[PDB]
RNA sequence: GGGUAGUUUGACUGGGGCGGUCGCCUCCUAAAGAGUAACGGAGGUGCGCAAAGGUUACCUUAGAGUGGUUGGAAAUCACUC
């Protein structure tokens, strides 16, 4: 059995047919996906704090399900005293039936349990598609517990689209019923 | 141990002395082969590296613009040029 997530199966059985009917796309696959989802997270402190960035890298880890890689400082600048090569930030990447999973598990669960959460700012495109956006409070995904923490941590959602415009992206997205504040 | 004896204490230098300089490397002066002076005009150097070597395999920045918790003009990430 190829186990698709529920996700694929939604996208697959109706968002093709509807962003067809409502975007008179020619031939079918002119359809917008998905393709990567880019999970960053900066701590410019870890060069001092080694454990702020275990720290990060490991909650990351248990958030997303896949290990994390430590970018590199790709200038040496003295207003942060960074050193070429530092230990920066740290990034997952998600793919796939991953992707979907993850976005799926986001949108439902995680983007729910934030303080104060009133949707989010549907104008957060760099208009070709992409879609990014922070969240300030790890703390929300319950997959984290609460005791081992060493600092409350934000982190930044890079959403990667076919789409060659902001506007298809936003219905492709409020089609997945994203909450966009609105 | 200058009581006494034998000797040394440089050269270039727009006189000499003082000052400065003396090996080697890069550019201009140098007039489109090469070479070509000056106390002409600007720099570096008497090392470092067991990888910063060899080989194979795999990859590309900087900047401008746009969107993102710290994150501001600028830290990390995505895309366009």
């Amino acid at each position: 059995m190829n186990y698709v997530p529920e996700l694929k199966k939604y996208y697959k059985d109706s968002v093709i047919k509807e962003l067809v009917k409502e975007f008179e796309y020619k031939s079918i696959m002119q359809v917008p996906k998905l393709e990567k989802i880019v999970i960053s997270v900066g701590v410019g402190e870890a060069v001092r704090n080694k454990k702020l960035l275990d720290s990060a890298v490991l909650e990351l880890a248990q958030i997303t399900g896949q290990k994390a890689v430590k970018t590199k400082a790709k200038k040496a600048i003295a207003g942060f005293k960074i050193r070429q090569g530092q230990e920066i930030g740290a990034k997952v990447t998600l793919r796939g039936n991953a992707m979907y999973e993850f976005l799926y598990k986001l949108i439902h669960l995680a983007l729910p349990r934030v303080k104060d959460f009133r949707g989010i700012n549907g104008d957060a495109f760099d208009g070709n598609g992409n879609y990014s956006f922070g969240i300030t409070e790890q703390i929300i995904f319950s997959e984290i517990d609460y005791d081992k923490i060493e600092r409350i941590s934000g982190l930044n959602i890079t959403i990667v689209t076919t789409a060659s415009n902001d506007k298809e992206s936003k219905a492709l997205l409020l089609k997945f019923g994203m909450p966009f504040s609105n």
